[PDB]
């Protein structure tokens, strides 16, 4: 059997990879190369420019924590928005909330919709849901244009090499900061603490420009580069998303698989280096 | 460059890389095959029958870790054992506690320490403290013969596959049990929660079987497989050991990198699977 391996100019001189039990799927969309494999043992993966989005193994640690986090502080979210996230994970976890009126989904590349429909049922249930609303486009546009302002956003980009490049940025999250409510939060992956902090600290100085409180939280998930990634937070209150107001007990969050009340608050307990450096930003 | 690539039957189905700048050195002692290389981003690398044991880039989270949870919580640790560890990283962290009087090491394979003297000099160095005391053994042999007691032991050993097998049992635990003070602690390094559960569940029973307390806390560094690692925690009394009873103020430890006294507890929130994994053991 070959093996997939993931390389990448954002982390020289190291690599993950996987072994292949079976190619599923190749092509070339209008944005990227995406690629859909059995591995022996992390269950399906999928693939973009060379770099996994998920495997059925772990990914629900990283959406999970990604949705559960602002959706337990929140108090009453009624309008949700997820930029990228075609595989449909996030909105999975959403739709979890009987109390959610609207998931509204904006993400640039429809063969990574249409690929997860087909290839990975158990994490694109969420778009039978007649609460979904999709968006086939770039979320820079959708951003600058949408009327609705929503109670939380959910970034769920790929990474800065690719169509991901313009979420990366102060007008970026300008942009995410009058598209939320008042008191709305938003969440975005943010870069491994291991690998590039000083991309952390850019972002996080693009995000205190705007919002009163930015935090950044870490997951472990072994198929993303160094084992973990973070998520930036922020919020319009000073009170901030360490601290859930609320605990999942109703029969949808029965199956839940990684977060819990407990390791909501745990996720923003860092490393010591990684306080030190961005302490003076 | 070359590639060096870790694979292994303990982790199928997956492998981490690191580029290499140069082979500094390669024997094969009476134990393992002995391999270190200066990687080109995680500087040197110090590799056992071919699994990573430490690089310079990330060894201070596992060390940290592995020594302040246990050394924060006994109240005053006069007579400290670490079980494998030749490279000498939880021992640089130890000699940081002044009321330490002994710190013993007992280490199978000398090769490791004398390789770790001439090329790891940074995590080598509290071999000078004339509080160090080297047993060149198989610690399974040394711990049924030693007379003295110890406030806290550190298991730090390689993986199962190789002279450490014999650290992975009921009878070792007892050994340890035996070993310690009424009041003392041991943390051991244990199976990546991503990897094998039941491994995990297996060493929490031996635990249990003997010790009041049995914690597990996990540790993220990304040169170990999955890119996280877990301690085992076992306590005699019932308090166990995920909350501090000291903090580390004094001028020995303004250096620290990972471990502070909220990642301590912190590091005890796991995963919603592990938890409902490991509850009815
Ligand atoms: C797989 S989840 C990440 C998703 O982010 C999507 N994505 C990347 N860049 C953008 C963008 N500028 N707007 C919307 N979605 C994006 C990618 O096409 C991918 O499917
Ligand atoms: C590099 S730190 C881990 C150390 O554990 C040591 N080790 C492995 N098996 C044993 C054992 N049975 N007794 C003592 N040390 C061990 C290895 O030789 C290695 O240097
Ligand atoms: N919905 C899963 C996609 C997650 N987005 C990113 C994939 C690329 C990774 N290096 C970081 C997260
Ligand atoms: N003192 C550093 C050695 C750490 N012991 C182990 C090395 C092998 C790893 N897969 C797990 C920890």
């Amino acid at each position: 059997k070959k093996w997939f391996s993931e390389f990448s100019i954002m982390w020289p001189g190291q690599a993950f990879s996987l072994k292949i039990k079976k190619i599923l799927y190749e092509t070339k969309s209008k944005y990227q190369n995406v690629l859909v494999f059995e591995s022996t043992t992390y269950g399906k993966v999928l693939v973009l420019d060379g770099v996994i989005q998920l495997t059925e193994k772990d990914e629900f640690a990283y959406h999970e924590m990604m949705t559960h986090v602002p959706m337990t502080v929140s108090k009453e979210p009624k309008n949700v928005l997820v930029v990228g996230g075609g595989d449909g994970g996030i909105i999975r976890e959403l739709c979890k909330y009987k109390s959610v009126e609207n998931i509204d989904i904006c993400e640039i590349d429809e063969t990574v919709i249409e690929v997860s429909k087909i290839y990975f049922k158990n994490i694109s249930c969420g778009y039978e849901d007649k609460r979904v609303n999709v968006f086939i486009e770039d979320a820079s546009k959708f951003l600058e244009n949408v009327t609705n302002t929503y109670d939380v956003i959910i970034v769920d980009s790929s990474d800065p090499i690719g169509p991901a490049e313009t979420l990366f940025n102060q007008n970026f999250y300008e942009k995410i900061y009058n598209a939320l409510k008042p008191n709305g939060y938003c969440v975005a992956q943010c870069e491994s603490l291991w690998i590039h902090v000083g991309t952390i600290k850019n972002m996080i100085g693009y995000a205190k420009k705007l919002f009163k409180k930015v935090e950044y939280a870490n997951i472990s998930i072994p198929t993303y580069p160094c084992g973990c990634i973070g998520i930036l937070c922020c919020s319009k209150t000073d009170t901030g998303l360490t601290k859930p107001n609320k605990k999942l007990e109703s029969k949808e969050f029965a199956d839940l698989k990684y977060y819990n009340y407990e390791n909501h608050s745990a996720a923003f307990k860092l490393p010591a280096f990684l306080l030190k450096e961005i302490e003076n930003i």
